[PDB]
């Protein structure tokens, strides 16, 4: 079966350094919690709120080991007044036997308010 | 096999009440037509046109029964001059044996013009 | 197994004619390289940078043969200062036996800089 794994985080400032640092952190956290192997990943969708323009969060996937063939693309999240600002989210589609109720979705930084 | 099920609707005003009411309606309609069980749903992607800011359409999934483990995320739809305004769309990825030509995609309200 | 196939292209001007011409070209190129049959396609996600408003890139799928039942939806790509302008991207999810490292992702026009 195929399951989606969600992840979310926030950054303090709109800079390449922080965006890449925290996006990388979010991804390693997801891979750690779910024991994810790159060949099992169907695709990955990254999104950012309309207040981040510094860099494409996907550039961080390059620092991971063996993830060069995983198709990734970046979308803009819906602008909702009063919603979480400066946020980066992940929707990783993977093949797994793990039941839907046991998938480890990851919420870090100020995005803990979403858990 | 895994198939995508599409859905679309529109709202008259940008308010939490109507957005949640019609998004919930759209989702129940999709679940009804396709006999969808939450454990069979891989992931769900909701999108809204750039003219809706009242609330995240996903907040409506909470009122459904047994859908708390289904990963959902909201994106902004491409702004196309002359396109359907005040619209909420769904891209539900599910496991099913039903042939691609027999999947019941749902178009409600002013979004009937898309069928 | 299910795999994502990525594609990217660019257009010179924001017009219906060029957007549809190059999006169609991108899609035929992907179908050619990967030997894609419409019944094997789970879903398709098209995205455009916030500088294209002429038409929905998905309107081009209509000119393809046997692709009327493939669920497709359009999102807006994240606005990144200095990123590729006037770009249309594809994230096609398909069923295939082909290893992740052998999937043919397609980058055309000024989007060759992404390969």
């Amino acid at each position: 079966m195929i399951r989606g794994i969600r992840g979310a985080t926030t950054v303090e400032r709109d800079t390449e350094e922080e965006i890449l640092q925290k996006t990388k952190q979010l991804l390693e956290k997801i891979i750690e919690e779910n024991h994810t192997k790159p060949e099992d990943v169907v695709q990955m969708l990254l999104s950012a709120t309309p207040d981040l323009h510094a860099v494409f969060p996907a550039k961080a996937v390059r620092e991971l080991s063996g993830w060069q063939y995983v198709p990734v693309t970046c979308m803009q999240e819906m602008d909702v007044t009063g919603g979480l600002k400066k946020s980066i989210k992940v929707m990783m589609t993977v093949q797994t036997d793990v039941p839907q109720d046991q998938i480890r979705h990851v919420y870090l930084e100020k995005a803990v308010v979403l858990r």
